[PDB]
């Protein structure tokens, strides 16, 4: 949980520990330090305005012996004249108060901090109105590349995107004999040595402690635009993802024979709004990322290399990321706790047949060839995005029972329950009717219907529970409860998933005790 929690192993490029590892407390430290009215160059090697995040140097030495006793040193370096203050700080032949063994770096397991398209936004104006200049001269002070014929670091202009297409968790090979810094390290040094020579300028910044960057509650208190700006880097609108032979141009000869279940309008803009960010999806690789289209070069109905041999159907359909389509749609309804309750007790293996419709689109061509310029993509799809702009339906309230008792099971111990089942039915869909996702993929008013009272044509009267689940054992799935485990497990289940009362313990809130 600690995400001022740092794991010193910096020397175990040298082969195997000796020791238990280091696990160094930024914050007891931060605290500690700026309490004595000494600043972050107590420990930091401060070049020409610049920190570096290395501890106590610039360098890293270049055998164990010497990094090891560098560390030793610069550490107990302090301890030794604080003392006076902190006669409880760890001496030296005080081996596990420095070395105690296996840690967890907090901000390892809470959420990343990023820029979001909002946040990015805020970063595009104030690098502007520092420079004193149009939002478009901004990018430069940021973004670059490597120049290997100028031998330097440039911005190139219509290049920019995640710093994590060449800054990643394990360093890529410089051009050179050296490392592109990784993530977390281009991150530390950018981001918090502007926000520091910010707040030395005095000017509005952005956070220099862990806390600051790496909680969900710091986050949260973030600061966004009402408006999130665009951020154009060329994509469509809409475009239509249709199967066939793509050269750059985004031209793609297209056999209709070859085509089915059919093409796919795909809202790209509203994407950018729903997801928040561009590279969720245009994720980095082991090599490197971009804002490609995803099916140039990379994913295709046969499989490349170029993307790992994930198909054109798999990089729109796997499951268990958030890559694909499908992925983090399903990803989605099962973290929501305004959804989890009806798709967590899903199955998770299986693409539902039913599902294939809401993406692909009827009413093409059946044969023939047919080439299909980039534009022309966009044209249709964009028409047929706004043609379905549809209002979505439920079930009248008439239709839909309103209070139900329920008494299907002597040697008995509680009443008939009792389920607020309209009120049910209307939480769940006001609910998903915030979600253009769930709108959208649900399709029929009686689909929801089914979270419940699944496995059985949709109906307005569906069958009941005992109907399939009083069934004698021996006829029933492995899965399939009897009376008593299907409430229990569906109705229980969607409370422990939603956050809901009555809670599993509460058994009196459904059902009140007998009188025997
Ligand atoms: C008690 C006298 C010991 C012993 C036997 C060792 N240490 Fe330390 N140690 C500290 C830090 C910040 C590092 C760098 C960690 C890393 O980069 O991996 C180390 C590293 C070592 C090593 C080399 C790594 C290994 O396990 O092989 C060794 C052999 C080692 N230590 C032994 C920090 C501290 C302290 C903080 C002030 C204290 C006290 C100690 N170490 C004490 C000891
Ligand atoms: C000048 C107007 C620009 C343009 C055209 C872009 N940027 Fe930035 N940018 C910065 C950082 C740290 C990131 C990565 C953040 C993260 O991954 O969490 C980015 C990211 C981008 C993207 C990709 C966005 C995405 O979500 O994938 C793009 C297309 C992009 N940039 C273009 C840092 C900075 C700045 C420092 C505060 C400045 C100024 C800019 N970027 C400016 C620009
Ligand atoms: C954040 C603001 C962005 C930006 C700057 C881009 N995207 Fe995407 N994008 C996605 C898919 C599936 C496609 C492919 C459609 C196809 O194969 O043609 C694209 C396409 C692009 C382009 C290229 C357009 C071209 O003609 O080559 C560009 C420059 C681009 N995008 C930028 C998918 C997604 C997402 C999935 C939910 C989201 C989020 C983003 N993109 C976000 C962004
Ligand atoms: C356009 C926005 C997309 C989409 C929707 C996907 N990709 Fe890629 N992909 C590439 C490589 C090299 C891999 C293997 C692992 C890696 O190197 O990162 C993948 C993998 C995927 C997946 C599977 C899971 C995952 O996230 O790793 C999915 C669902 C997926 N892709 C979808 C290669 C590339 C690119 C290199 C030229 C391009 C561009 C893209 N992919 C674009 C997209
Ligand atoms: C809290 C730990 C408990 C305990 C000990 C029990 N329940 Fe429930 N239960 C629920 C529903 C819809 C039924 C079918 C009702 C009926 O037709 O009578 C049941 C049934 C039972 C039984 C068998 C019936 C009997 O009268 O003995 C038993 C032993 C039982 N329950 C124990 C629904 C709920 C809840 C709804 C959200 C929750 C909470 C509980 N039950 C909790 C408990
Ligand atoms: C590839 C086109 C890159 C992108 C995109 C980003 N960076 Fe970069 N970065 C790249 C190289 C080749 C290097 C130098 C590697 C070396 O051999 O030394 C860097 C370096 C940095 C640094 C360190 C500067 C130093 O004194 O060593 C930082 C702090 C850094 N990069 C940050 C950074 C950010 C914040 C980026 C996105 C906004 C970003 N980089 C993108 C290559 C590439
Ligand atoms: C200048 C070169 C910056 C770099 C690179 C990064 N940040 Fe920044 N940050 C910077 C400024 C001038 C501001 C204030 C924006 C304004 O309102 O004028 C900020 C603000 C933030 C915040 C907001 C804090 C809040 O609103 O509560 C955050 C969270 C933030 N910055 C984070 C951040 C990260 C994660 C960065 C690298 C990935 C990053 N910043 C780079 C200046 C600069
Ligand atoms: C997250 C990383 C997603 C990926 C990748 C894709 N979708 Fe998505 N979609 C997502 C959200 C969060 C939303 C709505 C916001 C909400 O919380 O509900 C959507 C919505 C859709 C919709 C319905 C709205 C519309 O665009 O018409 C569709 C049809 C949809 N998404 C399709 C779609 C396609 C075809 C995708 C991959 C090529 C795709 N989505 C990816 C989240 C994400
Ligand atoms: C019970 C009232 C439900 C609630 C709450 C939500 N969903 Fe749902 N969803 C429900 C059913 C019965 C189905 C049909 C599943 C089937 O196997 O046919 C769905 C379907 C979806 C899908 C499509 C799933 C897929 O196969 O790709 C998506 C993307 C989806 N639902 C999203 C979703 C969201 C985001 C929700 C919270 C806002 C949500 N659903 C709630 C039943 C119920
Ligand atoms: C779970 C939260 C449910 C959803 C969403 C819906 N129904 Fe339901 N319903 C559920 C249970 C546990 C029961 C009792 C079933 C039994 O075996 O006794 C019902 C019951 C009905 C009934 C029967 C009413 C009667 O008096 O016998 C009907 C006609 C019915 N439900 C319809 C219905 C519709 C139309 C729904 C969506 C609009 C719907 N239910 C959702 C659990 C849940
Ligand atoms: C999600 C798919 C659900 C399933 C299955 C069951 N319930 Fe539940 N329940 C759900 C929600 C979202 C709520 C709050 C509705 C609201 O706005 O109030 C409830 C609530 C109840 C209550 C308390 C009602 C109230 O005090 O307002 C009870 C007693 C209850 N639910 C019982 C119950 C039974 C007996 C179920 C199986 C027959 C059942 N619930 C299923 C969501 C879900
Ligand atoms: C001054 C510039 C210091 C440097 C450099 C290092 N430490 Fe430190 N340390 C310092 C103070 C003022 C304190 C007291 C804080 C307190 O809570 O009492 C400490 C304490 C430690 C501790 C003990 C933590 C505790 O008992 O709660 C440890 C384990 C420790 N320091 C380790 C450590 C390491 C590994 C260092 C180099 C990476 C290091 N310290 C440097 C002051 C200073
Ligand atoms: O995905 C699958 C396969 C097996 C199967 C079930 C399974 C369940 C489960 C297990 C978890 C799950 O959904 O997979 C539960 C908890 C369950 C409960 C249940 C309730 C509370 C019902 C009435 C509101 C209900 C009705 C029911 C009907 C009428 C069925 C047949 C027409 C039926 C079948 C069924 C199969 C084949 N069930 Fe169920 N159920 N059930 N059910 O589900
Ligand atoms: C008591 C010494 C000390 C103080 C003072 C100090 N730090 Fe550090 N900091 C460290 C150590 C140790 C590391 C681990 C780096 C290493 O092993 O070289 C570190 C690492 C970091 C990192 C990177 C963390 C990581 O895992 O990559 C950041 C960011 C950072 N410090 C910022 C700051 C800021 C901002 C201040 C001013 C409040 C500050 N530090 C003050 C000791 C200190
Ligand atoms: C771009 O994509 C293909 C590269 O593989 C080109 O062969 C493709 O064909 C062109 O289509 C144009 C449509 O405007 C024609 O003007 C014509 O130049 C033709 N080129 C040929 C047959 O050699 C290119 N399309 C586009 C839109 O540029
Ligand atoms: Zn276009
Ligand atoms: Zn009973
Ligand atoms: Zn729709």
């Amino acid at each position: 949980p600690k995400v001022d929690a740092i794991v010193i192993d910096t020397a175990a490029v040298f082969g195997k520990l000796e020791q238990p590892g280091v696990v160094f407390y930024h914050e007891k430290h931060t605290t500690a330090l700026e309490k004595m009215a000494k600043d972050c160059t107590s420990c930091h090697v401060e070049t020409e305005g610049k920190l570096s995040f290395k501890f106590a140097r610039t360098v890293d030495p270049t055998s164990k012996n010497a990094m090891a006793e560098q560390y030793h040193a610069n550490c107990m370096a302090c301890h030794e004249k604080v003392v006076g203050s902190y006669p409880t700080a760890p001496q030296a032949a005080e081996c596990k108060r420095c070395h105690v063994g296996p840690g967890v770096e907090g901000a390892t397991v809470t959420p990343k901090p990023s820029l979001d398209l909002n946040l990015h936004g805020r970063h595009v104006v104030a690098e502007a109105k520092r420079l004193q200049v149009k939002e478009d001269e901004s990018c430069k002070a940021c973004h670059h590349t490597y120049d290997e014929a100028q031998k330097k670091l440039v911005y190139a202009k219509g290049e920019e995107g995640s710093c994590v297409y060449c800054h990643k968790q394990e360093p890529l090979p410089s051009p050179v004999d050296r490392v592109v810094p990784s993530t977390r390290d281009a991150s530390h040094e950018s981001c918090v040595n502007c926000h520091l020579s910010t707040r030395k300028a005095q000017t509005e910044s952005g956070p220099v402690l862990c806390v600051g960057c790496h909680t969900a509650e710091a986050q949260a208190a973030w600061k966004k635009t009402a408006e999130t700006p665009r951020l154009f880097r060329g994509q469509p609108d809409a475009t239509l993802l249709v199967a066939g032979a793509a050269t750059a141009n985004g031209t793609v000869d297209v056999n209709w024979a070859a085509a089915g279940p059919g093409p796919v309008a795909f809202d790209h803009k509203a994407h950018e709004g729903f997801v928040g960010n561009c590279v969720t999806c245009h994720h980095p690789t082991q090599t490197g990322g971009s804002l490609a289209a995803c099916g140039v070069a990379c994913h295709t109905t046969t499989g490349s290399k170029d993307g790992n041999f994930v198909t054109t159907a798999q990089s729109a359909h796997q499951l268990g990321v958030t890559t694909s389509c499908v992925g983090c749609h399903t990803t989605q309804a099962n973290a929501r706790k305004e959804c989890a309750g009806c798709h967590a007790p899903m199955q998770k293996t299986a693409l539902s047949q039913n599902s294939c419709i809401q993406c692909h689109e009827a009413g093409f061509p059946t044969s023939g060839t047919q080439t299909l310029g980039k534009e022309e993509r966009e044209a249709t799809a964009a028409k047929i995005l706004a043609a379905k702009d549809e209002k979505p339906k439920t079930v009248p309230l008439e239709n839909v029972p309103e209070k139900l008792t329920l008494n299907y099971m002597k040697g008995d111990e509680w009443q008939a329950a009792e389920f607020p089942h309209r009120k049910i039915y209307q939480k769940l869909v006001e609910e998903a009717a915030k979600s253009p996702m769930a709108n959208h993929f649900h399709g029929d008013a009686l689909t929801m219907c089914s979270g419940c009272h699944h496995n059985a044509k949709p109906s307005l009267n569906p069958p009941k529970c005992a109907s399939c689940h009083s069934k004698p054992f021996q006829e029933r799935t492995a899965n399939q409860p009897g009376l008593k485990g299907a409430f229990h497990n569906q109705c229980i289940g969607c409370h422990q998933e939603m956050q809901v009362n009555p809670k599993a313990t509460d058994c009196q809130g459904c059902h009140k005790p007998k009188n025997s």
